[PDB]
């Protein structure tokens, strides 16, 4: 069972070794226009625009691959306190990575990244120091900052952050600071409640700065009514119905039949220490830990297919716009070196050397021929 995460780290090997290769045919092509246009025996072979487009391209191609380096999914947890929002989190990270009551105190945002170490341990704003994750409680708009061991849970070796907030219902400008990269957000919803609008009106700014966001809702705390199944399937259908009009009708960012997988029933709380325990069991436990089970694998190929598209597809459209001009800049010298050839051109040696010229923009020209092959390959697999 591959986890669906995998087509994320597998997006993002591929188009780092795209950048890589970027840059080092920028930086051979630059080299080239710049001894051509240099050549004191040339007349506009190749311009100082060329070297300074060429100049330009490898100045910011270096940033591009540092920067996707360090992209990464992101998956934000909302709801009224004690809904079960870390319980959710832990859950899914198979330990009790945020403490017990965490969520009445905390004012800050948390979130939960891999670390390469064997030891977890924290960050705040100011500072490098690699504080104990004993003291999360001292430190929890502000962010603390959870690095957990990626060799103990899956999702963080795979690239996936996972962000707590603030209770909705003690508290926006929560959007622009943390929620701009969020690729999924998930509203954790005590299912002995009803879905409010408090948390309604959060999704709807959401929804407003944001173009379709994926949304899913869990009634967590469903636990609570194991052993009233004929109870249970009333609850369930009038907390279906509300969630379905919300998702679909107030929101309309998913339709009816998808909104079915966006809407599910758990008890986060018999999940952990299911999992706790595996490094008497109350009536609908495995049928709730099944639909547990059902909302992770639908969210990681959601998270995934969705997070590659919004991180990586402006590079792949500027590596190709990169790629047109560089080619048009091979063209370019080409043609001025084989039309002086042919007009003006007189000594063999002279005719020598603009062979070698035509020659060698050739060489680059195939070179981004190739590269671009590639980016195609890359938007045929990553982007459809
Ligand atoms: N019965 C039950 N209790 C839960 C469940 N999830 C969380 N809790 C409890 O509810 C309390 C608050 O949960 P927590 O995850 O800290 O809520 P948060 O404030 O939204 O982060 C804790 O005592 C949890 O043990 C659940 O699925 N079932």
């Amino acid at each position: 069972p591959v986890s669906p995460l995998k087509h994320f780290v597998l997006a993002k090997k591929a188009i780092t070794a795209i950048f890589d290769q970027l840059l080092e045919f920028v930086t051979e092509g630059s080299h080239f226009v710049e001894a051509t246009y240099k050549n004191p025996e040339l007349d506009r072979i190749a311009t100082e625009d060329d070297l300074v487009e060429m100049q330009g391209y490898k100045d910011k191609l270096s940033i591009i691959g540092e920067v996707l380096s360090r992209r990464h999914m992101k998956v934000a947890f909302f709801g009224r306190t004690s809904s079960g929002k870390s319980s959710v989190i832990n859950a899914m990270l198979w330990d009790k990575v945020l403490p017990s009551g965490i969520g009445h105190i905390t004012n800050c945002f948390l979130s939960v990244e891999g670390t390469d170490g064997d030891k977890a341990y924290l960050m705040t704003e100011g500072s490098d120091e690699k504080k104990s994750v004993k003291t999360v409680n001292q430190l929890a708009g502000c962010l603390v900052r959870v690095f957990w061991p990626k060799a103990k849970c899956a999702l963080l070796r795979d690239d996936l952050v996972l962000v707590d907030s603030p209770g909705t219902d003690v508290t926006d400008s929560w959007i622009d600071k943390f929620c701009l990269d969020a690729d999924v957000f998930v509203l954790v919803a005590n299912s002995e409640s009803t879905l409010m609008n408090t948390e309604k009106h959060f999704f709807h700014k959401v929804n407003e700065r944001l173009s379709k966001p994926n949304i899913f809702i869990l009634n967590n705390r469903w636990d609570a009514s194991a052993s009233e199944p004929e109870y249970m399937e009333d609850v369930r259908r009038q907390h279906m119905e509300r969630c379905l009009h919300f998702l679909v009708e107030e929101l309309k960012v998913v339709n009816a039949l998808e909104a079915q997988n966006r809407i599910f029933f758990v008890s986060a709380k018999e999940v952990l220490s299911a999992r706790k325990q595996k490094a008497a069991l109350a009536e609908g436990f495995h049928a709730r830990l099944q639909e547990f089970q059902n909302f992770e694998q639908i969210f990681e190929e959601c998270i995934s297919q969705s997070a590659v598209k919004t991180k990586f597809e402006q590079h792949t459209i500027r590596a190709k716009q990169i790629l047109a001009t560089v080619k048009n800049i091979m063209d370019s010298v080409n043609l001025a070196a084989e039309d002086k050839r042919h007009y003006s051109a007189r000594l063999p040696k002279e005719i020598d050397q603009l062979e070698k010229i035509q020659n060698n923009s050739k060489l680059l020209r195939n070179k981004a021929v190739q590269l671009e092959n590639e980016l195609e390959n890359f938007t045929k697999q990553f982007l459809p």
